């Protein structure tokens, strides 16, 4: 039924790794990354979407607090309600809270719907990654080992299933008997493997990778 390995970068569905800096905007980068892939699949164009638009505009009404944190689910609902999100090129990332400056002239995507997956189900997450595209997730990143990660399949014995950092699952695989999730972070290219981390998969929802998964869709019409 499902492929043993997936890597959506190979289909040209994933934009360059971004750098969040001192603004706690991982939630926004995680949401735009998932939508960028659906935009590519639908239109054939790969376009970075504006994380800053989410930080500045998907705020208290959506239970978000910009650089202090937020949620991918309500970021998607903002895009739905707003009938768009701007390109990153038109509305670039400044790592600061700003006045909402959404301009529909520069709309680069819409969102038709989003779907939340069941907590802790790594099987369901695997299916969504294979059959839908990259999936927005949270992870527990409050361990020095995460910040210091350079390469390999990451396993942190003190990790919890409680999440605090948004990332994007762009694939999965197995390196000689160690299964992993292929994860895009937003701490620049100097983090991990060119901005990516391979995180232990089917090890009991390691670091809460499958705790709160969601993905958007852009439908024909
Ligand atoms: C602990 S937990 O794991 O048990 N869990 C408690 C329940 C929970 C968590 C996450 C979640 C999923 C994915 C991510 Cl990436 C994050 C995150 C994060 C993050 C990223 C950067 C910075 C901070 C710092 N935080 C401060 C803050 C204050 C105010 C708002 C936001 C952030 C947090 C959280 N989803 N759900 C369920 C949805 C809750 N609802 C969201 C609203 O309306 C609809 C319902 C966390």
């Amino acid at each position: 039924i499902l492929p043993d390995s997936v890597d959506w970068r190979e289909k040209g569905c994933v934009t360059e790794v971004k750098y969040q800096g001192s603004c706690g905007a991982s939630w926004a980068f995680s949401a735009v990354g998932a939508l960028e892939a659906q935009l590519k699949l639908k239109t054939g164009k790969l376009v970075s979407l504006s994380a800053q638009n989410l930080v500045d505009c998907s705020t208290e009404k959506y239970g978000n607090k910009g650089c202090n944190g937020g949620f991918m689910t309500t970021a998607f609902q903002y895009i739905i309600d707003n009938k768009g999100i701007d390109s990153d090129a038109s509305y670039p990332y400044k790592a600061m809270d700003q006045k909402c400056q959404y301009d529909s002239k520069y709309r680069a995507a819409t969102c038709s719907k989003y779907t939340e997956l069941p907590y802790g189900r790594e099987d369901v997450l695997k299916e969504a990654v294979a059959n839908k595209g990259p999936v927005s997730v949270g992870v527990d990143a409050r361990h020095p080992s995460f910040f210091l990660y350079r390469s390999g399949v990451y396993y942190e014995p003190s990790c919890t299933q409680n999440v605090n950092h948004g990332v994007l699952v762009v694939g999965y695989g197995d390196l000689n008997g160690k299964e992993y999730w292929l994860v895009k972070n937003s701490w620049g290219h100097n983090f991990g493997e060119e901005g990516y981390i391979r995180m232990a998969r089917n090890k009991g929802n390691h670091c809460g990778i499958a705790s709160f998964p969601s993905y958007p869709e852009i439908l024909q019409g």
